[PDB]
This record gives C-alpha cells, structure tokens and sequence, in this order.
C-alpha cells in the first residue's frame, strides 16, 4: 500500500477505537457508531489517509447497525481479501491507499441497484459534509 505507515502518528493521532478498527481490524458494536443513520450529503473518507472512500448518494437503509453503502465512488479506492476469522468465510474491505480495515461487503444489498451491502465501521471514516 502507497500510503506511509506510521505508526506512532496513528497513535497519536486516532482514537482508540479509530485505532483498533482500521489497524487491528476490530468490529465497532451494531447501533454505536457515528455515522450509522446520517443521512447528510457528502464524502467518507478514509479516516487513515484521507482517500475519499463512499459518497452519501450510495448509503442506504439496511437496518444492520453499521453506515452501508450499495457502491464505493470508484472501482479502485478499496481492496477486497477473503476473511476466515470468527468461525465465518467472509469479504473484508480495506482502504486501497492505506490498507486500514473498513469492513466487510455482503451480497445482501439492495437488489434494484448493485446487490452489494459495504458494511463500513463509522470508526474507519469521517465525514466531509458537501
Ligand atoms: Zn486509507
């Protein structure tokens, strides 16, 4: 990944859990996060980097407890990696600058669009209202 890592910066400057969701690929709990239910027009951004990652004409409605999205703004802004932790085969989500864990994508979503629900920690983005 292109983006520098440095890790005493992140310390420094994320929070706890902005730390352990993108670096350590934790789980911000269901109906806890930021972002979940904003509903307001503009871009998510990579917490990490800063790379414009979703915009707010691709969230939706998936009662999942998580910001969720049917499309990311590009097809080259995030990486996809098989995940097999917690007994479960599942698609993570990576931020393809950086490399910080985002969350997982699911075949769920919604079926008059693309089918996909990107699952997104609001730990691993901040939003830029435009
Ligand atoms: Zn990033």
């Amino acid at each position: 990944y292109p983006y520098p890592k440095d890790d005493a910066e992140l310390r420094r400057r994320l929070t706890p859990m902005q730390y352990e969701v993108t670096q350590h690929a934790a789980t911000e709990p269901p109906f806890t996060g930021e972002y979940t239910d904003t509903e307001d027009a503009g871009i998510y951004h990579c917490v990490v980097c800063g790379t414009a990652l979703f915009e707010s004409g691709a969230k939706y409605h998936s009662g999942c407890g998580w910001p969720s999205y049917f499309k990311p703004i590009d097809g080259e802004v995030i990486d996809e990696k098989m995940d097999y932790t917690h007994g479960m085969t599942r698609v993570e989500v990576r931020c393809n600058q950086c490399g910080a864990h985002l969350g997982h994508v699911f075949e769920d979503g919604p079926r008059d669009k693309t089918g996909l629900r990107y699952c997104i920690n609001s730990a691993a983005l901040n939003f830029e209202a435009k």
